[PDB]
């Protein structure tokens, strides 16, 4: 933390935050949500870190080259430790990595190092090759080098994510999936973990071994499990919660934003609302159902009526706010509703609905206020403006990601934020092959333009590359894409180090300092 020259600290330094739900997993190679993510930033710490306004930084890594964007050799710190003393070296971080790879560990961001183009990763990912064949290697004990198979000249803004951060060897062979338990776990982030009661709080305490803990200010971190908006809102009020989590309520905040304005925080944000459509599940798997589905949706209704918090309606995945994002916006999102009603009735209609025999499916979500909420509403407008009936199903966090992986689902209510500002954080996540395409959309075509964005060596040519794979995964409408997020949560007037001026919210509980009150 940078505590400005003046500020006075309160002298009891703990922090309590909101975190959605209650997380996966504390393991880097087991996670692939917000939730998860918030945690595993204070606890596990990898190459690159995002500073307070968002941009990559020095992690475990001080320094960094790249030799024509395919080879990037990482000169660590010599003070990195873990959190029981022992350094941290360029060896955990090729154990990590192979463990990621590696087929049995069945990350879901497995294909985070195929985003990357790490050498041999297809192959490992296939079980064609172990993963000790991924290209990676350590120098030394503080040198780590990467070898990608073609140039990636964003490749580092990638680093900063959880599934790249270093596990301990140790702790993972000697207690197994037991390893994240507080007596267990070791960790090489700014915290370390005190306490986790499931469905209750994570407590995470300072490390004294983090190498830059002298500029550590909180003491302590709590995490709570909070799904209900409305409820994280009552406790942050009551005084209990420091910081909410960044899913607002329907039902208080229009209050809350002329209540306490300045607690109020909306910035923007590089995530995607949308209804996520399992394409392999018929009758899902006719684009006629799923255009009606996309089209009948009423956006302005949505965002600017239902929800109204300042997202804007949304008519592709990639936010076109994201760095290299240069899209072109459909003419069905300049049409009028009922203009796209009709063609979405005419649809339906094609693909054999009648009134005797309507569509009728599940609308999963996780439990939220919110979510529950927008499907609601998205029930009743598809019922009014397209006569389909939709079930409301909830589902805890954890079980819903894992239903979404399963296939076990017709339509999901679902989120991407992007995990590097670059769009193919969001366009890689919808190949074939992606361990993170719960869409279960397989489009050659999509897969094609995408693979030609890397044997391009302009920006131009990459971005209309990029604009075109949105117009594919568009026609074959994938997704029902509702809103672009904005970043709103509510943060006490005493909790300094949140600037708000990182797209991606990676926040870090050691940025962050408590002002006395």
């Amino acid at each position: 933390a940078d505590v400005p020259a003046g500020v006075q600290l309160a002298d009891k330094q703990t922090l309590v935050r909101n975190n959605g739900s209650e997380v996966q997993s504390l393991d880097p190679h087991k996670i692939e949500g917000v939730p998860e993510s918030n945690v595993s930033r204070d606890l596990f710490e990898g190459l690159l870190i995002s500073d307070v306004e968002g941009h990559p930084s020095p992690g475990v890594a001080e320094k960094w080259e790249n030799k024509d964007f395919k080879v990037w050799t990482f000169h660590l710190r010599e003070n990195a430790k873990w959190s029981d003393g022992t350094p941290v070296t360029a060896h955990d971080f090729v154990y990590s990595w192979q463990r990621l790879a590696d087929p049995n560990t069945a990350s879901p961001y497995a294909s985070y190092l195929q985003y990357g183009h790490i050498a041999n990763i297809d192959d490992i990912i296939a079980g064609k090759k172990p993963a000790t064949d991924l290209g990676v290697k350590a120098l030394d004990d503080h040198t780590f080098e990467v070898t990608l198979s073609e140039p990636v000249p964003y490749f580092y803004k990638l680093l900063v994510h959880p599934s790249v951060s270093p596990v301990p060897k140790s702790a993972v062979e000697k207690f197994g999936d037991k390893w994240t338990q507080p007596a267990n776990i070791v960790t090489n982030g700014a915290y370390k973990l005190k306490n986790w009661v499931v469905n209750e709080r994570i407590v995470l305490e300072r490390n004294p071994q983090y190498w830059d803990n002298a500029k550590t200010v909180i003491n302590q971190v709590t995490y709570l499990p909070i799904s209900s908006e409305v409820t994280d809102v009552n406790r942050y009020r009551s005084g209990e919660i420091d910081m909410t989590y960044n899913n607002m309520p329907i039902e208080l905040f229009q209050k809350l934003k002329k209540e306490i304005p300045n607690e109020v925080r909306v910035d923007p944000y590089l995530c995607t609302y949308y209804y996520e459509i399992n394409n392999q599940k018929a009758p899902f798997n006719d684009v006629r159902v799923r255009t009606a589905l996309k089209l009948a949706l009423d956006r302005d209704i949505i965002v600017n009526k239902v929800k109204n918090q300042g997202d804007l309606p949304a008519y592709s995945y990639t936010p076109p706010y994201t760095d290299g994002a240069k899209l072109v916006e459909p003419e069905w999102f300049k049409w009028s509703q009922q203009k796209r009603n009709e063609e979405a009735k005419k649809l339906l209609a094609e693909a054999g609905f009648t009134a005797d025999k309507p569509l009728t499916f599940d609308l999963l979500y996780n439990t939220s206020d919110l979510h529950k909420k927008l499907a609601i509403a998205v029930a009743s407008i598809w019922k009014k403006n397209l006569g389909v009936n939709v079930n409301l199903e909830n589902q805890e966090w954890k079980t819903f990601l894992d239903t979404r992986h399963q296939g076990t689902f017709d339509v999901a209510r679902a989120g991407w934020c992007a995990d590097y500002n670059e769009p193919t954080s969001f366009l890689n996540t919808m190949l074939s092959d992606s361990s993170n395409n719960t869409a279960h959309y397989k489009s050659p075509a999509f897969d094609k333009l995408i693979a030609d964005t890397l044997k391009v060596a302009d920006d131009t040519q990459r971005s209309e590359l990029y604009a075109k794979a949105e117009q594919q995964l568009d026609k074959d409408s994938a997704i029902v894409p509702v809103y672009y997020y904005v970043n709103a949560r509510l943060v006490k007037p005493w909790v300094g180090g949140y600037t708000g001026k990182d797209p991606l919210d990676n926040i870090y509980v050691k940025n962050l300092y408590i002002i006395k009150h």
